[PDB]
C-alpha cells in the first residue's frame, strides 16, 4: 500500500460537523462515508443529509444509536439506494428530538448500489482506503473525552460505541497512525480529527469497518 494517505488532501472529504446532543455519530459515519464514494466516482463533492437517516432509517434508533452498516442496508434495500442533500432535507436533531420522517420534497444527492464489509485486518483496511477512498468504522471512543491532539497509544478499545470515518493514514511517522473524522465541532481535537496509533487495534478500529458502493 502506500507509506501514506489523506483523502482531506485529495478534496475527497466534507466539513467536520456537529451531531450536537443527539447520538447520530452513526449516521453522521454512513454518511460521511457515502459523501466520499460519491465524490470518488467523479461527482462533485456533495453534503448529504443524516437527518434522513435518523428520521426514516427505523431499522436504527435515531438519537439513541444505530449501525453504519444498518444505514447503508437501509438506504439500499428501503430508499432505492437514494440518499437525500443536506439542502433539501437539513439536519435537525442537534437539541436531541428527530423530526418525523418526511418522504416528499427532498433531492437526492447521491445513489449507492450496496457496502462491503471490510476484513478485521488493519492492513487489509488501509491497502483498501488508499486505492477506494474513507471507511466508516465503529471504535470505542469512550476515552476520547479528554483528547485534545496527538497520536493516541492508549485508547479504551473495549466496547464498540461510537461510529467515525476513517480518512488517512500514515505508516511512515515515528507512531504509525490512522487519521479519524469525529462529527463533535472542529473545536474537538485536531480540528475536528484525532489520530490513533495504527497496528494494535487501538479503540478496536478494525473490527467493523465498511464502505458504500456507488455504481
Ligand atoms: C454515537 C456515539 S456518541 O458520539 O454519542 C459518543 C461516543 C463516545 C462517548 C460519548 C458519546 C452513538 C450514541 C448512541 C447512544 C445515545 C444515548 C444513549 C445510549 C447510546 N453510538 C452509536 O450509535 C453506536 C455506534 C457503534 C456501533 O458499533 N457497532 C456494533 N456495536 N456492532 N451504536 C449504538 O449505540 N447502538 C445502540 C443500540 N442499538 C439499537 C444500536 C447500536
Amino acid at each position: 500500500a502506500p507509506a501514506a494517505v489523506d483523502w482531506r488532501a485529495r478534496g475527497a472529504v466534507t466539513a467536520v460537523k456537529d451531531q450536537g446532543q443527539c447520538g447520530s455519530c452513526w449516521a453522521f459515519s454512513a454518511i460521511g462515508n457515502v459523501e466520499c464514494q460519491w465524490f470518488l466516482a467523479g461527482h462533485p463533492l456533495t453534503n448529504l443529509s443524516e437527518q434522513m437517516l435518523v428520521s426514516c432509517d427505523k431499522t436504527d434508533s435515531g438519537c439513541s444509536g444505530g449501525l453504519m452498516n444498518n444505514a447503508f442496508e437501509w438506504i439500499v434495500q428501503e430508499n432505492n439506494g437514494a440518499v437525500y442533500t443536506e439542502d433539501s432535507y437539513p439536519y435537525a436533531s442537534g437539541e436531541g428530538i428527530s423530526p418525523p420522517c418526511t418522504t416528499s420534497g427532498h433531492t437526492v444527492g447521491a445513489t449507492i448500489t450496496g457496502h462491503v464489509e471490510l476484513p478485521q485486518d488493519e492492513a487489509q483496511i488501509a491497502a483498501w482506503l488508499a486505492v477506494n477512498g474513507p471507511v466508516a468504522v465503529a471504535v470505542d471512543a469512550s476515552s476520547w473525552m479528554t483528547y485534545t491532539g496527538g497520536v493516541m497509544t492508549s485508547c479504551v478499545s473495549e466496547q464498540l460505541d461510537h461510529g467515525v470515518l476513517l480518512v488517512g493514514y500514515n505508516d511512515s511517522a515515528a507512531v504509525p497512525y490512522w487519521i479519524i473524522k469525529n462529527s463533535w465541532t472542529t473545536q474537538w481535537g485536531e480540528e475536528g480529527y484525532i489520530r490513533i496509533a495504527k497496528g494494535s487495534n487501538q479503540c478496536l478500529v478494525k473490527e467493523e469497518a465498511s464502505s458504500a458502493v456507488v455504481g
